[PDB]
């Protein structure tokens, strides 16, 4: 996938202002075909040292580490994905006991079970970082996830199939193509939202 087709479609649907317009016809704009499989339902901060934990929307589990490794959990509970700092990855079984890795695996339960047990609502954490009004998830497979504090609205961009999924602060899920967007408008709460994303991809693609 790419950052740099994110950013270039959020600047196409934020260029096309599309709720300024007489007639929004935002349902218009919903493909079924783009509606996504992965994005993280649940995280956990604990970035003072020891990382962010996730758990995406199949159960699976991941950490991204403090020393930027990342050990990913399967919803088999068993099958772990293990990524070296240097991008390079192993497979192993929590069952194994891989005693490099046990403070880890336990990290990792502990992230786990405290989100089984204490939050509501394969590719893996490539990057994240916070600001007030919002955490900012970058998946591995290009998502990018933009969970906003305030309300509880959440936006998975997904520049395979050039698409937004909004969740509205009713719990509705919904997913645009963003050229349709562009054509047949939205409302200001989605375009706003599309431009602080926009913002956010910046942000990524900086580093």
């Amino acid at each position: 996938c790419h950052l740099s087709d994110m950013l270039q479609q959020l600047h196409s649907v934020n260029a096309s202002k599309p709720s300024e317009r007489g007639l929004v016809r935002q349902e218009e704009a919903e493909d079924p075909a783009c509606i996504p499989i992965f994005w993280v339902s649940k995280w956990v901060d604990y970035s003072d040292k020891y990382g962010l934990g996730y758990q995406l929307c199949d159960n699976s589990v991941g950490v991204l580490f403090n020393d930027s490794t990342r050990l990913i959990l399967y919803n088999d509970g068993d099958s772990l994905q293990y990524i070296e700092r240097d991008g390079t990855e192993s497979y192993l079984t929590v069952s194994s006991h891989p005693n490099s890795l046990m403070k880890k695996i336990t990290l990792l339960k502990y992230f786990r079970n405290y989100m089984s047990e204490h939050l509501l609502k394969l590719p893996y954490l490539r990057t994240w970082f916070r600001t007030r009004s919002a955490i900012i998830l970058h998946l591995s497979n290009g998502s990018v996830q933009i969970n906003f504090f305030q309300d509880h609205t959440k936006l998975i961009l997904c520049p395979l199939m050039a698409a937004v999924t909004y969740i509205d602060e009713k719990r509705d899920f919904r997913t645009y193509r963003l050229s349709l967007l562009e054509e047949y408008g939205c409302c200001k709460e989605l375009a706003s939202r599309l431009r602080y994303a926009r913002t956010m991809v910046d942000k990524l693609l900086s580093s």
